[PDB]
């Protein structure tokens, strides 16, 4: 009844299993990454770094089992995908809807996931934006309202406001954030000094639009460029002021795959390792 963990998996194809990774029992949120293909004429498709998507179909219901939420995570750290036009944005808002966050209907649907109902969806959008992705989240909180309750979620960079999503952090539609320092010492942990990452999280914490503001972090110093901060520190510097704001959600990790090797998650809550 303490702290919630958000984590990312699907970033290698040799990664602990999604089923495995929710049975640890460490995750509030398991994050699916990435479908890093749409828009600009392209047709949707996932990098799920050579794991079967119909085969994980069970192991997201027994993720769901265990009241963990998954979501699919749209854009990801690269990728050819793109929403520069209002039509990208209803066609993109439809296939998600109709094929990850409904019930199988008819036979026409692609059913990446086969008959699993996702949680959420989750905005990792890295480049091109704020673009159309207002409109894109716009017709999501509609489907969110008119069907199947789901949550829509967002991965922003450090620096605030967020030049891909912004703006539509600043409609209020997100029911959660998950920020991430790292890749950018001016708002991470950076040269032993958390002063650039407090300083960033106050701001976060005070004025993105949302009821949960999670701090995102490197899982293993291998997993991002800069920005990695050891769990003691973490718990240490981090919470007593974190846990102040009424907004603290709690912390995401990048990610499983490196989770498993350090065991930050298992320091984080004090499991055994």
């Amino acid at each position: 009844g303490s702290l919630d963990i958000a984590v990312y998996w699907g970033q290698s194809f040799d990664e602990r299993s999604l089923e495995a990774t929710c049975d640890s029992g460490n995750y509030a949120y398991v994050i699916i990454g990435f479908l890093n293909t749409f828009g600009g004429g392209q047709t949707p498709a996932l990098d799920i770094s050579g794991h079967s998507p119909k085969g994980l179909e069970p192991q997201i219901k027994h993720c769901q089992s265990k009241n963990v939420k998954v979501l699919l995570s749209i854009g990801g750290p690269a990728g050819p995908y793109s929403l520069d036009s209002r039509n990208d944005a209803n066609d993109l808002a439809v296939y998600l809807h109709k094929n990850f966050l409904l019930p199988p209907a008819g036979t026409s649907e692609s059913r990446p996931f086969g008959n699993a109902v996702l949680d959420g969806i989750d905005f990792h959008i890295e480049h091109g934006g704020p673009s159309q992705y207002q409109l894109l989240a716009n017709i999501l909180s509609s489907f969110r309202l008119s069907g199947s309750e789901f949550a829509l979620t967002a991965a922003p960079q450090c620096v605030y406001p967020d030049p891909n999503l912004g703006t539509v952090i600043n409609s209020a539609t997100f029911d959660a954030i998950w920020v991430q320092f790292y890749n950018n010492p001016q708002c991470s942990y950076s040269a032993s000094n958390a002063s650039a990452l407090m300083n960033a999280w106050k701001e976060w914490s005070m004025k993105a639009r949302t009821d949960k503001v999670f701090l995102g972090f490197p899982a293993h110093p291998d997993a991002a460029g800069s920005g990695y901060m050891p769990p003691t520190k973490v718990k240490f510097s981090v919470f007593p002021n974190a846990q102040d704001s009424t907004k603290f959600g709690g912390i995401m990790l990048w990610d499983s795959y490196w989770d498993t090797v350090s065991q930050f998650s298992n320091k984080i809550l004090g499991k055994g390792v």
